[PDB]
């Protein structure tokens, strides 16, 4: 389990459909739509072409961090590249490996935990798009980077986990042992900061120490604001064992308000104790 | 400078929750000394800690920690039945390990850090009232070979408070020119801050110093943090700039107006401070 | 082009504090031309500033900042008896120092970073009044090697404006394809903003770039930054991207609906920027 080099043209359709109740989603297929939408990723070097259809009686856009994108691509109204109703538009997305500049600088690779959302629903700015569910992650990875068994998405949106009615989780299953990826996002208004119980991970990009000399933090509360994003890989259980392991914001009003869920880490036969 | 030695020694200390004067609550190490923000608890990587809790008050209280290691049953939290009824006891434990390699190649990261202890249970079950009442404490985990200071001082941001103190009440710490000094930033309740310190400034990483000249983490005077944050550093009192009522705040410019303020006092040699009125 | 040279040059500057219209306050190095931001200052490690400052203004105002190594008596603070008066003058010294081994074996940090001045007084004795009206302005400390910049951009998010601008009113600032182009981006005030910048991205370090393949530092396109952060980076215009009107802009969605955006425009080299149609 091991990331390779990037470097394939690869091609996703994509879909923004209403979803119940005022929501809005994207989907990989038709009738598929979800809050957050799709996981895309990637390995440096990679380009993808988003074949992108608005299913949607308004305008709709996809705009992406991180990744490189000509203006073309830009997703804003303000550059001509939203999508009218009924419209198609093919997104491109490209990513590079890390290197050595002409200029002898090192330039930064792509790699990282990234996400798309939209951007002229509401307002220039994507407002409504994003309060009504219109975010997904990019996850680019570089060579070499270790792979997980599981990837699960949490995306404070305003005062909700993933557009979820208050007090609701989501919650995510692992066993003891397990190799979690966790990918974190952050929309709306409000600033927030994300704790877990049990687990720790380092604040850079892997969410990993590289080894001895790595001079990063290791926290479990990172504060966090309107697009920001990040994620980590723990070991479910490590030197702490089985048992409901709540992750939830940790401002007082939004724990309190809802912004919670759990990781519940099964012990090898299933169980999970004191749960 | 004196270093931390290896862990592993298992450690054993009473702790008490009390109410205090002022509808307050807090952790102290013995009956009658509890204090806001509770005790310093020091650990070296690899050491375990059982605190022989007692609650002493007619509400339950709990007792969670950041960081370190805990199995489920010292969550702290109403829901995995890890708090203390009024009047009752648990021991809670708490264990630290070394950084090291897996059998999957990967680097596992140590406990060292600055971390802290809240309760959970008071008011609400995230602990919104007894946080608020100052039932919040420090931890520091040190690793093999971490510098170690003169002096440790423990600022907490709660809500529009420094150490649950009325508006432009400090606290004030002293230190001489010279002094390595050891701060502890810990955030707590609703709002944001921005820490910021006059005159001296520390590295955003583990220990707040850069490890030598590769180190790339930023040298900054002024964090942003929000609740449940803790950081540490340690900085050379007055280094390069001399003695003198040094201003720490929090730079959010109504926070500073309305009292989020102390001195950073330190001293010449002779124990003065240039141009101060105690 | 270039890189920068070793520090320790002592340097004078004569700077104003100057009433602008429509209630606004800048600082200037030339009586009649205050700006807001204020004038950049650079500074290499080592380098000794000697600021003759002069009030021109009708009520008291000071000179404070951050990062950099100061006596007490340059705090600029009322408290310690460090503003200047209506019409007088004062020198403010501003001292930096190069990064090294300590005595007792630990790194001490140097002085070089994106850092920042502003006023202590005029409103609150924390300036509050000063700021709003515009009272800041950039200092960058660069160490010996560091690569300079074909241009620097000052980004103030300064409450729910850009450098005291109107709503949507920029700045924008225009590039060649391929320009080395630094940022030096400053908040202040009371709010949070998140800085994100479009087509474009950078290491959450010092510098803002990569040391090489050894740094471990995030990459990032979006910033979380409160009142009294300072950061900076340089980036290579349309690197990898292209041509383009790319938006900079706070991503607090009201933040960015009610005012708080920019342009980056990228230019080819004979000059056009595609698609771009205000
Ligand atoms: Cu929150
Ligand atoms: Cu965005
Ligand atoms: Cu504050
Ligand atoms: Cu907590
Ligand atoms: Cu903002
Ligand atoms: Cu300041
Ligand atoms: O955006």
């Amino acid at each position: 389990g091991a990331a390779p080099a990037g470097g394939e043209v690869r091609r996703v359709t994509m879909y923004a459909e209403r979803l119940a109740g005022g929501q809005m989603g994207y989907g990989l297929e038709k009738g598929k739509a979800s809050i957050p939408g799709p996981l895309i990723e990637l390995n440096e070097g990679d380009t993808l072409h988003v074949e992108f259809e608005n299913t949607m009686d308004v305008p709709v856009s996809l705009h992406v961090h991180g990744l490189d994108y000509e203006i073309s691509s830009d997703g804003t109204k303000q550059n001509k590249s939203h999508v009218e109703p009924g419209g198609t538009r093919t997104y491109t997305w490209r990513t590079h490996e890390p290197g050595r500049r002409a200029d002898g600088t090192w330039r930064a690779g792509s790699a990282g935990y990234w996400h798309y959302h939209d951007h002229v629903v509401g307002t220039e700015f994507g407002t409504g798009g994003i309060r009504n569910g219109l975010y997904g992650p990019v996850i680019v990875r570089r060579k070499g980077d270790v792979l997980p068994d599981a990837t699960h998405t949490i995306v404070f949106n305003d005062m909700t986990i993933n557009n979820r009615p208050a007090h609701t989780g989501p919650n995510f299953e692992a066993t003891v042992g397990d190799r979690v990826e966790i990918v974190m996002i952050t929309h709306g208004e409000y600033y927030h900061t994300f704790h877990m119980h049990g687990h720790r991970w380092a604040d850079n990009r892997t969410g990993m120490l590289t080894g001895p000399d790595d001079p990063s933090q290791v926290i479990d509360n990172k504060i966090c604001g309107p697009a920001d994003s990040f994620g980590f890989q723990i070991i479910a259980g490590e030197g702490v064992g089985a048992g409901a392991w709540m992750y939830h914001c940790h401002v007082q009003s939004h724990s309190d308000m809802g912004m919670v869920g759990l990781f519940l880490v099964k012990k090898p036969d299933g169980t999970i104790p004191g749960y």
